[PDB]
């Protein structure tokens, strides 16, 4: 076995050779390289970047087109899927900062739980996620097991019980280990 597991990291140095809050998003949401459908019917492509809401088919396609800055038929690449969720989780941070009702948190965690938070503000929006407001307060004062315990009573948490599960243990430790290319370099390891 132990022999099989050094031919395997090879492989994955290898194809390394041949080729992050970015590989924790796409694990939670879901990546997609063509436009598709969200559970509630808007156009959404890449991680959560949200074409359009309006009924009109080709209102996503424009979106893009202004978004990326090319005139493509709505298949983008991986770099440029990337591109668009740096954007996106630049314009929630500077959501976040602005509100002020989250600004106190997220300058009092590090970087991890900060990713955590952004998660968070993607997934329910900046306005649902400031009704965590005891959470928020025992995540600022680095409470950790308390917030735990805390985050696990919600809608949120009934909802989608495995992200907010993931989430939740990313806040306690303030790792990696949950949602552990790179996935597979570190889990060898």
């Amino acid at each position: 076995g132990l022999e099989k597991l050094n031919e395997s990291v090879l492989k994955v140095n290898e194809l390394n050779k041949t080729l992050n809050i970015f590989e924790m998003l796409r694990i939670d949401e879901g990546l997609r390289l063509k436009i598709y459908k969200d559970t509630e019917g808007y156009y959404t492509i890449g991680i959560g970047h949200l074409l359009t809401k309006s009924p009109s088919l080709n209102a996503a396609k424009s979106e893009l087109d202004k978004a990326i800055g090319r005139n493509t038929n709505g298949v983008i690449t991986k770099d440029e899927a990337e591109k668009l969720f740096n954007q996106d989780v630049d314009a929630a941070v500077r959501g976040i900062l602005r509100n002020a009702k989250l600004k106190p948190v997220y300058d009092s965690l590090d970087a991890v739980r900060r990713a955590a938070l952004i998660n968070m503000v993607f997934q329910m929006g900046e306005t649902g996620v400031a009704g965590f407001t005891n959470s928020l307060r025992m995540l600022q004062q680095k409470r950790w097991d308390e917030a735990a315990v805390n985050l696990a009573k919600s809608r949120w948490y009934n909802q989608t019980p495995n992200r907010a599960k993931r989430v939740i243990t990313t806040f306690r430790t303030g790792t990696w280990d949950a949602y552990g290319i790179s996935l597979v370099k570190s889990l060898t390891f």
